[PDB]
């Protein structure tokens, strides 16, 4: 914690240590990292996005958020690892250097920040954002259904007290709307990954409606791939998919809305386990989680430079 190299990756932080850690991010690799502030949060805490670039002017580039769900800790967690690992393997990994010489990578650890502050004060176990239903006592709506896919449709709540809650109209939450702004404003993004916890699995469009996405050939094959990178490491096992076929029906999820805007390769992973330890993850699993989760990573960004 003098250095990102001194930082302890084998255990879980704080919300200061996670910002604290980006600024160290980025005072050591200068030319390679920088902190985007996209927005604020319903109480008031700045969003941040890690740009990892080589160069360029607004080149192809891959959307990663992790945290969006803040009682799922180990994807806060693997993301630190993950934006470590991008300045340990540029020029050292030949297919990561090479994706990198062509794209840019756009990095969100935390997208949820009153949710994940509030798991470490209050609620270990909250999974929405904080925004007020003044109607109710409930708090907060569940940022992955407020996206505008399917939106309001069965598979998601439209009760307040729902953890599923879609919230009063598509992309009403600050967090996801800020997001929303950023990806059309860029305009060039390739790929848009959002990772979750826990199952184990690899999910593809759609989540709203049991038709086949047009492209669900050429996804499953990426998939097919990814998952048995991910399984060379350590054994683990995934299974992947449609969103409403392999985990159940959701509308208003963020890769269904990416996918519909023409962001070809979207996908959400379901990090481990299969829940014998569920959200409460240990934290001796956070980095070999990480590591073999890359190896997935690694497989779709390669597929997306290549076509
Ligand atoms: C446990 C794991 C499946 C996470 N899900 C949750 O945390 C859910 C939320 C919930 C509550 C009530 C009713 C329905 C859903 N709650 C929950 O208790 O999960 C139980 C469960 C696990 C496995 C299979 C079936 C059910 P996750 O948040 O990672 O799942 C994604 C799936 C998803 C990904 C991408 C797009 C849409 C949906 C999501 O629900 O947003
Ligand atoms: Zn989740």
């Amino acid at each position: 914690a003098r250095s990102t190299n001194t930082f302890n990756y084998a255990t879980y932080h704080t919300l200061d240590e996670i910002y604290d850690f980006m600024d160290l991010l980025v005072a050591q690799h200068p030319e390679l990292v920088s902190k985007l502030q996209i927005g604020r949060s319903y109480e008031g805490r700045p969003i941040y996005v890690l740009k990892f670039s080589t160069g360029g002017s607004n080149r192809p580039a891959i959307w990663i958020d992790l945290g969006i769900h803040s009682r799922e800790w180990i994807t806060q967690a693997t993301g630190v690892w993950f934006a470590k690992k991008f300045t340990e393997n540029y020029g050292q990994n030949p297919s990561f250097t090479a994706i990198l010489d062509s794209m840019d990578i756009f990095l969100e650890i935390v997208t949820n920040p009153n949710g994940f502050a509030f798991t470490h004060s209050e609620n270990r176990l909250w999974r929405k954002t904080r925004s007020v239903t003044s109607s109710s006592l409930c708090v907060g709506v569940d940022a992955n259904r407020n996206w505008d896919a399917g939106f309001g449709k069965a598979g998601a709540s439209s009760s307040p007290c729902s953890e599923t809650y879609h919230g009063k109209y598509a992309n009403s939450e600050v967090e996801v709307k800020s997001i929303v702004d950023f990806v059309k404003n860029h305009g060039n993004f390739k790929a848009f990954l959002s990772i979750h916890s826990y199952s184990q699995l690899l999910l593809y469009p759609y989540g709203y409606t049991t038709q086949s996405i047009p492209d669900k050939t050429e996804l499953n094959q990426v998939a097919k791939s990814a998952v048995a990178a991910l399984k060379s490491l350590y054994g683990t096992s995934y299974k992947y998919g449609s969103i409403i076929t392999t985990i159940y029906q959701a509308s208003g999820g963020s890769i269904d809305w990416s996918y519909n805007q023409g962001i070809k390769y979207s996908f959400t992973f379901e990090l481990r386990d299969t829940g014998r330890y569920g959200f409460l993850l240990p934290a001796s699993q956070i980095i070999p989680t990480a590591q073999e989760t890359w190896l997935g990573v690694l497989t779709i960004m390669e597929h997306t430079v290549n076509n």
